[PDB]
Order: structure tokens, then sequence, then C-alpha cells
């Protein structure tokens, strides 16, 4: 039994399915994806933030854009659905007309994920459930189905985990101008002791009514409503000791930290548990404007994903779909090229540990990465040499024996000095997919 | 950009325009002007407090007078309306029937005033625009009309600045009991975390829908609401720098303080922005119980006047007008009397500072006050001395050049051991209404 | 580098050398240790606390129980030491005149502990090292010697790691009234900002001079100081990140959690890491009366350590050394007596890791634990069975090779029924000490 | 009487004479100052923060320098005293042999500063006064003599106002480890109720002993400190309405801003006052491997002063005394000569106010500054123009008479579309030193 008190929560640690999971899937998906639209500008860290709200590649902040007149979405709005066109109308067209859960939850098992995140509630504030707290939602509205809780047992009847987004730190319905700077989110929130209740009622409505894995905050937890997470995790631990919860509540506990490109991103080995995460694109909605230029390959997805789980964390995928339901083919073909590289090579990332070191490079520059499970060490090249004569600067191992994983071919290798040389024959460099793996024991 | 914290708050000073305009007008209006019903009792600070309460010379107090049973307004109501009749009745019977706002705001500029700040919300809890968040406003009820937006549209054409009153600590639609003794407002207030949601949602609707250019609270802010105001400020001034705000929240920033006969009035030169304020009675909200002898003569009101400015403060004067929008005659004629004055006077008035001294007086008594611009030093005498020669106590002058304000006539002066004496021709101190007003260089 | 701010420093976890260790040594010393009398009269949760502060066995609360008059121990105080010799005087008696730190270190070491705990200051407030903020300590009274320092250099050249014990919650200098009844402990603190600034210096002085391994208060930290551990901590672990505190400082942060028979004990497998302790007698400091039958026997100990273990602690056994500087034989006899057996049997204790489950028990009662490496179950009896066939209760191996653990003999095993039988040759089991030991692949 | 709480302390406003002062003189002098050495390597917000404290370019911070081995400052340091000499002991050291106070002031006079303000006590904890709070002070130590008290008399006869640096934030006789890291100040500080206490007593002290115009603190007030100064601040002003503080405390109230070239240097005009502060070179502290190249020229530091001052601003220029008290040449030269472009046109600097704008440029690019005196606007040239014509963009003047300021010769000038050109003798350019000055009223 958990008691509402920090020092008592901090007994809980996380799951050790998170901790082996590696790889989830998150949805962005709301009535933001119906006009499904962004102007690709770039990524988080490397856009000017002076301008970055101006010029928003994240689709699902269409109507704080569409708040700032004149913004390109503003213009696209005006001349695509006029100006008579408020953004709540986008509730009544998200219709989810071609949406199955099961064929949802059957592709990202497909894909090699073990855990599923949607977003139940994003900026706008429009619920995916039948919450009682709002009419704003989508049993209500547009599609009449609580898609929320129909996900979840799709997802658990595949034999995945589900957990669930909730928008704690902002919701437009309870503010009025858009955030048009960084230092806007100092002050435009919703402030009010009635927002600490509505987001306290409206989590605590998603533990008793779909008792999900995770429970992933966002923008920070108002700060009236900080105190209440005492009682709110000892709740949820006390029904569901495996549960987990993010690091985005401004509160002394959490079971997993998270990173993105610009912020707590490592570049070797932390000694706690947390989640990289990304969008296949630059948004994490659909935008119907991003073409393969401006998503991850099949190849980047598996590097991004070796590098990440060679550093301890496990990397949330962000799949944005459409208005119907659908998830369009460019994002679907990333999702099944990462699950047919799962298939071949999961063992030497699922379920492992971190090494004494995440990485290394070749003589000629090919970057390493290494897992372990016991007494195996994993060692996964991103990319696959061309010539059978491999140098691995700065390492030396006190293995007895070098494999070639996928075939189990035993490998000639010797420390010479301060590297590691290794012979791999080009029959099995050919034999490997993306990746060259090794596997020492 | 301003942060919401007091630090960054209080780069935030006194804009300008403020410190320059020296006069506004104040309206209390609402349903209490419809029975516009007091005893006349007395003048704030004259009345014994024990007693103050149950014979409130404030009209707009009519509702926590009626609480009182057996109070003179008590029985008023009974006799003219009956005990079937309940207060909130007024409501519907406030129609504004012979409003017009371009005809106020015509009426307030040829007054000389510079700004104008209307009861929006007075201790009733009546609200005189369309606010989302009661039905008891001016839209639904009495007038049928947006009060606040249509004044403020006419203000503004008129050139007028204009600003709002806001009764944050007061609000009688939350409390049952009467005040009776100054004591009971440390108590009979509304108390709950929903008032302080209320007014922050309601003040943030006044600022998103007219940007006013002061936000004028009364009564202190709702302690569970004073950490709100951090933020409710910084939207306000990042939305409108030259906004300004007073100092009746109980928080560590204002831009201007304010004072009353009782409370805060200053003898000499304080080293802050300030704004005095009073009624032309003795009533804010209108009186048909008050006769002349109950309001300040254009003299006394012209007085009043000079003496806040000479002491770096702006007059804010108010006016109480009747349940059908009219300005009731005795105030509308002491309106136009000060305008008068100004029309002429308004050069050593408008856009001055305080000089070295505020004050001082002559020989025969009559008091005197200074302001100045640059290089030039207005002498305001309170009053016409009779004769020609005119000693003032205690002051020598280094210029070398006094002048009759009005016709510009070089005046001989000089400097007779520790007074000053000049000499004004009996035609000139004829020329002059109600104030002698003179001008050294 | 860690942040002063809790959230931060969950950032830490317990470091994996103390994770491994398994086994530590705790000691009581200090100027109570020259009395060394105490009434042994029953284990904390079995003594009637309404009494046990008046008979208390804990010899180290000596100073408390001579303050209560007619205690026992004043008694014993006024018969051997005189009513005219304060408590302070033991500091002068306190000579360590045969005190050899290498040679506690080596007996540490055989006794197969991987870590050591002294007393730097305990609840009479003297302190073992030359510390700058009181002149009651070891450099200038006594032993004219840094204990500490000397016993720190001592455990670290043996190989050991080196933590401090820290009276934080209770320093009888700040006090003059004994603690009588429980109750009295949530007022007779020192209470004051100045002991607050008191502790936080001399831990941090601590962590200046010897970087210790653990930082283990005890009776919680003063609450005028809880604010300041943020700062502790991170500055401690940005000195020394494989360093760790444990859990009574009263805070959100902790590495491991402490338990005692009354408190904290597990029953099954918690989810965090914990430890143990407990005197090899009743007391924690010296106590002269103790003889065999108030400690544990070699075979005690040997059991509780492998229970602890089984269910993810470690044991942190107390020793209590006279006022010489040397330990008791009975003490000593139990240290090697534990150190013999984990020479033999160390690979099933040492860097292991909790099994499914932590206990079973044979058909005749025989009790069973558990602990792991990788693929390797180690299964230890608590007690050698007499005859060879073995029936295990509730227990089925997937395994394929169980065998006993010193000699290494495959042994004949079958799943039958909800139990496991295996058969063990009489003259392997006549080979084991204390404990038949299996191991399964 | 101010009271203590913010609300009434806000009613305090930066007194006149600093807002007319537009120039004072910061002293940074101490026992650092006797070794005087840096790496010079270069200006704040331009050097890499990882490497700042590893290669300070500010001698007054020897001591942490000195504190991180291997530094350049502590390879210098043992082989120029030797490793066996603290950094307490160059309080024997400073012994200010050639010190003259009344020669300092009469120099910052004549450099055409208004106010002085010396380092009371920097990081260091050294103290340049009696305090009766410390013995490390030079009172006790080196100088035998007060050298705040001395200085204080000094500057006050030469006619110049005087205040005092604290460094209340930081107190490395409080602290052990090095700031290595800007990270690092967020937990190694000396975090005592004791330290609160000390800031508070000496900064009360220097209050009684001294009365400061200028309470200037740095490095933030102690956290447990801060309620303090609500009655510091009210204690101050009460005997001192015309003292000042700073912005450095980390509370709600401040008079004036302060700013350095990476930290809040306005581009235009703010509405608040504010103070610029950099030292002629480098360091603050007297660093003997600065020369010429490393210092700030007369006419940079006049285009400083001009530049400040035309956006409301003071300039705080340091200055770095060696330990036998005498200014280097380097410096004294620079002061001399600022002092005497002062001398020439300090009638456009001290007392002026900010105009519509403060700035504007040639066609050819010679930046321009304005200032302004009632209807007298100063035109000041960063740099004189070589030809007669001058063409000002996008100005235009609604003035009469556009004078030459040194001679006051009347010159002829055309608003020529968004510009003004103006014709300027060139023997009146040849008559201007640094900056061509115009009036235009
Ligand atoms: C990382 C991801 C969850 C993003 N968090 C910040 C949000 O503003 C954005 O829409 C998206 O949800
Ligand atoms: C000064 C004026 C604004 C008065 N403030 C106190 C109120 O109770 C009263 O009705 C009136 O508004
Ligand atoms: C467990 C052990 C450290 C005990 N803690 C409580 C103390 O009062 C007692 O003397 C002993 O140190
Ligand atoms: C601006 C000046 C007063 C500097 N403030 C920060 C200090 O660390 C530095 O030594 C110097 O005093």
């Amino acid at each position: 039994r958990y008691k509402p008190d920090w020092e008592s929560l901090r007994e809980h640690t996380v799951p050790k399915w998170f901790d082996k999971a590696k790889f989830g899937i998150f949805i962005h998906w709301g009535i933001y994806s119906v006009p499904g639209w962004a102007t690709p500008t770039g990524e988080l860290g490397k856009v000017p933030m002076d301008a970055w709200f101006f010029q928003n590649p994240y689709a699902e902040w269409y109507e704080n854009s569409l708040r700032i007149k004149e913004s390109p979405t503003w213009e696209y709005h005006v001349k695509t659905y006029g100006e008579n066109f408020e953004y709540e109308k986008f509730a009544d067209l998200f219709t989810a007309e071609k949406w199955d859960p099961q064929e949802w939850a059957d592709l990202f098992k497909k894909a090699g994920a073990k855990y599923v995140i949607p977003t139940t509630k994003h900026h706008d504030g429009f619920c995916l459930w039948g919450t009682k707290y709002t009419d704003f939602n989508s049993v209500k509205r547009g599609p009449k189905r609580d898609l929320v809780g129909d996900l979840a047992k799709a997802v658990r009847e595949a034999g995945l985990r589900f957990g669930v987004y909730y928008s704690g730190g902002l919701d437009w319905r309870f503010t009025t101008e858009p955030i048009r700077y960084p230092e806007d989110l100092s002050y435009i929130r919703p402030n009010t002791y009635e927002y600490a209740d509505y987001a306290y009622k409206q989590v605590m409505e998603l533990v008793d009514l779909y008792l999900p894995d995770v429970l992933w905050n966002d923008m920070g937890w108002p700060e009236k409503g900080k105190e209440d997470l005492k009682y709110l995790f000892a709740y949820y631990y006390n029904k569901h000791p495996e549960g987990s919860v993010n690091d985005r509540w401004g509160v002394p506990h959490w079971d997993f930290k998270t990173a993105e490109y610009h912020v707590n991103y490592p570049g070797d080995l932390p000694g706690y548990k947390w989640e990289f995460t990304r969008g296949i694109g630059l948004s994490f909605g659909y935008n119907r404007n991003e073409g393969p230029e401006h998503m991850l390959s099949v190849e980047q997805l598996v590097y991004t994903l070796v590098d990440v789980v060679s550093k301890g964390g496990n990397l949330l995928l962000n799949v944005g779909p459409k208005g119907d339901g659908t998830i369009p083919d460019l994002q679907k073909e990333r999702l099944l090229g990462l699950g047919e590289w799962l298939r071949k090579y999961g063992d030497a990332i699922y379920g492992t540990s971190v090494w004494e070191r995440c990485c290394a490079k070749t003589e000629d520059g090919t970057e390493i990465r290494f897992t372990r499970k016991c007494n195996r060490i994993f060692v996964i090249f991103l990319g696959i040499p061309t010539g059978e004569k491999i140098v691995i600067e700065d390492l030396n191992l006190s293995a007895g024996t070098v494999r070639h994983f996928l075939t189990g071919e035993r490998l000639s290798f010797k420390n010479v000095g301060k590297n590691l040389e290794i012979t791999v024959p080009k029959k099995l460099l050919e034999t490997d997919s993306i990746t060259l793996v090794l596997e020492a024991v």
C-alpha cells in the first residue's frame, strides 16, 4: 500500500515491463487531425523560438496558430474554411468514419511496439472518451464513440500495454489569447482552482475507467493542483502497482524521464529509466503537407531506436492519423519497416540492459551501440560495413567468443592494442539488414 | 514583455498619460440607482463607525442597508416598495430609458475630464456588461444592453481614456448577512475558491473585451486569488503597456495609490503617483435625498482639484446617475462649472509636475498652491484677494519675472525678507474667476 | 550534475555496489561504551513502551537513562562512578588505548562484510572526529585522535566501503529533559535554527573530510533544516555519484529503506532496495551485562542474512566495542563464524538478485530461500535435512540441471505434482555447513 | 514613514539625485588585489561558460580559481607564493601603504563621477570596515584601517554620493568547494540561517555606520533572509529617504535595475531607471596582466556613457586598485580623459532625460544619440563628421533653432523628406572633441 506522500511514493519504481518494453507507439489524434495542416518549418531546437509559434510545424497546434491572425494557419484557414468557421466546428467533422481499432492494434503489434499511448485530451481540450466533466468529447460530438476505451480494448486484446496522454498543463478552452512566444507559457494557462479540479477529476476518471499502464501528462501540472498528485499517484498505484507515471508533472515523483532532441537527450548512460519521443515526421498530429522528405526513413528509425536503447531508454514513436481514422501510408510503411527489422533483431533489443558503455565507432567512422542480456553482449552497427576487416576503436574484449548474431556463426577477432579487430565474412555481412549485429559472450 | 512575478511587474511604472491627465470622472451606476435613496448622514471619517452602516449615506449600499431590518432604508423600502419586493427586482426596473452614451462622453469632455471609469460590478454583484459568468447582468436584465462597452466606445470616440471599476473584494450575491460594523468586513466576504475564480475570470474578461486603460479594483482582492494577479497583471500589461492598476488589490504591485478624506490624503509632496476620489455629494450612487447643501460647490471642486494636483495627485470625481440614465442637474451644473474653470486655467493643471513645495498662504490667510512646467511655476490662489498688495508668507523667488497668468501681464514683486510681495492691479484681479493665478519664470 | 530539488535528486538511484554488497557492519562506539551498561530487558517491539525508557536495553542511551533518577542506570551510576560524576566526564575516560583500526578492518573483512558504518555522533552529541563545530570530540578529549578518519583509512585499505552514521534527529547537548515515553520524542528535540545549522555543517564536514559511501542519518532531520537537504544531497552526489543516503531524513528522497524487526521488515519481495539492521545482542553500544543468552548464534546470523538477502535487502549487523577499543570475544566469535560460512557460500549471496519468490519450505518444514544470478538459481535451506529424499512444497522447476552447490554434483530431481522431489546423497549433505545449498540452471 | 511590506516599500521610487547623476565609479578592491592576477580571457557572454571558471578573467575571483587545482591561477599561485600560502594570508599582505582616500576622491570627481561605490565585502568574505561580526577585516588585518569609512569621508568631502557594494549572495568563508560551472551556483552557497543573520547584520551595520546613498547587493540575497529585507529596506529608507537599492536581492522591491553587456542591456527606452556597469578592462579587481589592448579607450568610454544615458541609464564604471592602494596609470588616464570630455559636454549629459527616441544615424552611418532638458534637445554624434553637410536619416525637427553646442552658433538646417540636413562649418567641427554636439530648441 502506497501512502499519499512523496517519500512513500518513492517506493514505487519503474515497473519491469516498461523497462523491458523498449518501444511504444504515441498517437496524437483529435479534431485538429481534420484540417491536418501545418507549415513543415523544421525540428524543435533548430527553428528560432521568436518565430516558432508563428510558423508552427505541429499540426496539433492548429487552434493556437489560428488564434494568431495572419499566421500561415490563419490564411490557410480563412481561404479553406472561411472566417465564419470556428475551430470547435471541427469536432463535428471528426467522424473517424474509417476507424477500426483492431486494425490499429494489429499494425502497432506488427511494428514491434509493446505499449500504445493515445492523446486522451490535447491542448485544445477536446476529450476522446465519454467524460462526464465536459460535453466537448468524442461520445457527444463527431465520432459518437468512446475512442480511448475502444482502442484500449483492442490494444489489450493484441497483448500490448495501454497508457494515456493527458494535457494537464494546457487547455485552450480555458484561455483566449494564443501563445506567441515561449515566455507566454509562464502566464497564459487556465490558472483557476476550477481548472485544477477538472484536471484532477479527469485523470482520476481515466484511472477508474481504463486503469492505464502509463499516465503520460504534458506541459506540467496546474500549480494549484500539484498537491493533489500525492493522492492521485497513491490511488493509482494502489489499484495498479504495475502502472507508471512520466516526469511532466512538476512534482517530486516520476517513474521515468522523458526527452526530445532539444531536451534531456543523453550522450552516455544515465542512472534512471527514461523514454525518447519524437514523431515519424516534424508534427505530432497529422500534417497533409509533409512528404517523405520531412520524415525519418526506416533506417534512421532503427538507428534512433538502437541509440536510445543502448542508453537505457525506450522509444515512444508518434503516429499522426487522419480525421477519418486511417493511418497515412508514409507512416504505416515506416512502421512496418521498423517492425521487420525488430522481428529479426528483437532479441538484441527487448529485455536488454545497458552495458558498461553505450557507444563506439569503427576506424572508418561507423557508429556502434551496445546492449546486454546477462553474459551476452550485443554489438549493433548503425550501418553495415563493406569490407570484411573491421577495426573498432578503443575497445578490447575479455570474452572468449564473438558470433555473428543472425547466423550464430563464431567469428575470429583479436584485441590489437587499444582496438578490436573482427573478420566478418562478406556472406554474413550480406545477410544483415540495416545493421550488422554481433554477439559476444 | 512583463513576467508574472512581482519583481518583474515593478518595471511597469504609472504611464505618462495618467500622470498628466489630472482629472477623471468616476461613475457609480447600477440597479441601486433606481431606488436612488440614502440618509445623507455626513462624510466618511466624520460619521461614527458604530452607526455608519445603520444610516449609510452611500445610496449604492442600499442592498446591505436593506438587509439591516428597521434601518432607515428598510423602513423606506417597505413603505415604498413593500416587503414582497426583493432588491434583485430592481435589475428589471433598471432600464436606462434615457441613456445616451455620447451625451455622457460629451459632458465629461466639456467638464475637463481626461479619463472615465464606470462601476462594471459594484458590491451587489450586478454586472453592467454581457459577462458570460453570471446572468445577473445588463444584457440579460433591465437595460438589455452592454453598458460598459457602449460607454467605452463613446468615451474613446470623444478622445478620453477608459478605465473600469470592479468590486473584487465584495459581492453580496455570495453572502447573506449584511455588514453592520467595520469589523464585519474581516469575515463577511465570499471566502470561496469559487469566488476567487469568478473575480479572476471577470477581470480577465473585461481586459479581453474592452482592454481598459485602468483596472480600478475595490475592497481588496480575495485572499485565495491574490497569486492570480501576478498573471493577470502580466497578461494585461503585455497586451496594453500603457494600462495601469490602482492600489486596492492587497498585493505588492500597483501603479498609483488612492486616497479619500479619511485615508491616505497627503499634507505635502509624496514621492509616488496617487489619485484622490470623492463624490460631488456624500454618496457615490445617485441619492434623490441630496440637495445643494450636501454637495461641493463649483468653487470647492476647483480648490479640491488644485490642492490635489499641487500634491502630485489626480482627482477622480464621482457622478451618480439616475436609473433612467440621466445625470441630475445639480451634478451636471457642478461639472460644467469645473469644466469652465479648467478651460481658462487648464495650462496650469494638465501636464504639470509638483514644485519644491505644494503650498503657501498670504498674510491675510488665503491659501496658495503651486504647480510646474519646466521653468514656469504656477501660483494658484484658492480665492481672489481683494486688495492689490499681496504678501505671501515664507517665500522668496529667484525668478526674474512674475506674470498674471490669464492676461500674461508682467508684474512687480520683491522678496521682502522672508516674504514675497506682489502688486496685482485690481483690473487683473477682476479678470480672474475663482482663483487668482500667477505665472513665474 | 544533480540539482538541488527533489525531482532532480530522484535521478540518483541506489548505487550498484550497495545493491551487491549484501552485508555491512554497523559500529556503535562512543563515551557511553566506557560504562557500557544497560539492563538487557528484551527486543524492541517485544518490550512495553511505557517501561522501555526506564529499563532501556540500549547501552548507548546511558545518558538519557542516567537523567531518569531511580532508573536502574542511575542507581548503577551513583554506586559505580558517584553522584558527582557527570556523564560528559566519560569523554576523559574514553581513551581507546587498545584501539587498532587495521585490526578492526581486517576482522570486518574476514567477517565477510563489504561496508562499515561507525557512529560519528550518536544522541549524546559526542563527535568521533575533529569537527570544528564543537570541542566535545575525540580529538580534543579522550582518545586525542580522529577515530572516524583513522577508521576510514583502515576500512578502505582493507578494500571495504565506508559510510557514516550521524544522529541528526537527537542531540542531548541541546536538551536537558530525558525521553521517558515515545511521545516525548515529538517535542524534546533541539528545536532551534542553531541546531539545524549545526547538523547541516557537521554532515557537510563529514562529506568534505571523508567523502563517505553512505550517509546514514538517524531519528529524522530537524524540521527547520529539511530544506537544506536538497542542497546537501546534490553537493554530496555531485562529488560522489556512487554515494548513497538512507531513509531517516523525513524528506522525499532516499536511496534505500531501513528496517528493524518491529519496523518495515518485509514478508516477501518489495520493489525497492532496503537494509535490515540489528545488533549481535540486544544493545547497539557495548553492554557488559550481555552474555551468549542475549546474542544471536552463528547459525541464526546466517539464517538472518539469507532471509534478508532473498528478499532484496542488505544486512547491517551491529558491533558494540568497549571503551578501550577492543571488540568483545563473544561478538568477534560470531563475526568470524559468519565470515567462515560466507567464505564457503558467498557466491550464492554476493552480487545476487531476488528470484520470482523468496521463499518455500520442505514437507517437514525446513525453510528455504532463493537468490539468483542470471540463469543460476540458488536454493538455500535454512538447515541441513537429514534424509536424502527431499520434497519441496509448491515448487516446480523448469530448469534442467540441479546440482549440489558445494561439490557441483548433478542431482536427480522430479516435479511431482505441485512439489519438487530431489535426492541428495548423505555424503553431500555431510559436506555442507549450517545450510544445504543447491544450484539450479 | 515606510512600512515593512512590499506594497508600502513600492512607495519609494528612485531618488532624483541618482536619476540625474548619470555616472558613477565602482571600486573592486580587496585582498585579491595583492596577487592581482587572472588570465585575460574575454568578455562575459563571449566566453564559453564550460571554461569560464577554469580560466576566469576576473581577478577578484582569485580564491575560487585557486581552489580549482590545475587552473592557471593555481599554477601561478604555487610558483609565486607557494603551495603553503593559503588565500587568507593575503589579508596580511594587503597593507594599502600608499593609499590616500582624498586623492582617490579627487580623481573620481575630476573624472566627472557623481557617486562612488566600493566593494565592502566581495565573495571572499573579507570586510573593508571594522565590522563586529568577523575578525577577517581591514581593521584587524592588513591595513589596520577602516577603508570604507575613510573612503566615505573623502568621497563626501569631495561632494560626491557614496554607496556600498556587498556580496550578499556569496561568501567563500562559508563554503569549501569552488564554483566550476554556472549550475554550481544553485547550491554551493552558505545556505545556513547563520549566514542569513550575518548578511542582515552586516548590511544593517553598514547602514548604521555610514548611511550609504546606495545599497548595491550582488549575487542574490540568501533565501532564508529574503523576508528580512522588508525590514531592512524600511529601516534604511526611514533613516535616509534619498537612499536607494539595486535589483540583485531577489525580492519584489528595487529602485533601479542593473545591466551588463550580456544582461538587461536595452536596445531602446525602458520605462524604469537602470544602470550599466562594466570595468575599464576585462576584470573588476586589479589584473596586472591587462594592458591597453584589454581596456576601453577614452573614445569608447564616451560613446558608452552617451549610449547608456540616451537610454535612461547611469554608467557605473569600475576601477580596480592595486594592493598598495594606488590606481594603475592606464585606468587613471582613461578616467581623466573621460573627465575632460564631461567638463566640455556635461550639460548635454548630467540632469538630462530621455527624448522620444534614443537613436539615429547619418547617411554614412555615424551613430547619433539624443538627451533632453525641457525644451533643449541635445544631438550627440558618436564621432565627428568630416564634411560640413550632414544628413540625418529618419528624423524631422519641429524645432526652430539648431545650434552648435560648444560655440552656440546658429546653424542652417532643413527637413528634407524623412531626413534632416544640417550644415556645420568645418571650423565648428574642428572645435569639437570626440563628439560633435548640436542643440535644438
Ligand atoms: C512531445 C510531444 C508529447 C509534444 N509535447 C508538447 C506539445 O505541445 C506537443 O503538441 C506534443 O504533444
Ligand atoms: C471610494 C469609492 C470607490 C467607494 N469605495 C468603497 C465602496 O464601499 C463605496 O461604495 C465606493 O465604491
Ligand atoms: C537502529 C539503530 C541505529 C538505533 N537507532 C535508534 C537509536 O535511538 C538507537 O540508539 C540505535 O542507534
Ligand atoms: C558586475 C560586477 C559587480 C560583478 N558581479 C558578479 C561578481 O561575481 C563579479 O566578481 C563582479 O563583482
